[PDB]
């Protein structure tokens, strides 16, 4: 079991990808200062490590902040939009 | 401010490095099964993101076990040795 190392966004946001009993298939990550919009297909459960993630959810109009040890859920097949004011760190579990 | 990946033991260790008011300058990363001695320059406080670490710290000649959530220090220009059981995640602070 190889671990995973993903880019995008010209590297503004890297992660690692791994599987282990606890968690399932997931990741941790870095998102640097910016904006983002990310598909789903697994849905996702995402926990901020450190910092702050403002996200803008399905089904919703309104932003909302998640702080270190928050978790929040983004269905699968669908996408999900990030304000990142400073970086942030988070474990992802592809469900 | 460049999010920088780092890759140890041919890849059975990696982080991304990065820096953030509420951290200072810190890594996520992700150990795979396996054992692994680590070298200190600034002091370093580990907290384990999912998975458990098993440590051997300076100063002692037990091992001890940390979970999700928990917090342990290595001292600087030191080291610290590692059992892992299967994939865990970690936030490291460099202080």
């Amino acid at each position: 079991s190889m671990l995973q190392s993903n880019e995008y966004f010209s590297g503004k946001v890297k992660s690692i990808g791994f599987t282990s009993s606890s968690t399932g298939r997931a990741s941790v990550g870095v998102m640097a200062e910016g904006e983002y919009t990310f598909g789903t297909a697994e849905p996702e459960e995402m926990t901020v490590v450190s910092g702050a993630l403002k996200v803008l959810l399905p089904g919703t109009v309104e932003w909302k902040v998640y702080t270190a040890g928050e978790v929040f859920n983004v269905p699968g097949h669908s996408e999900f939009h990030l304000q990142v004011a400073e970086p942030a760190s988070y474990l992802c579990r592809y469900l």
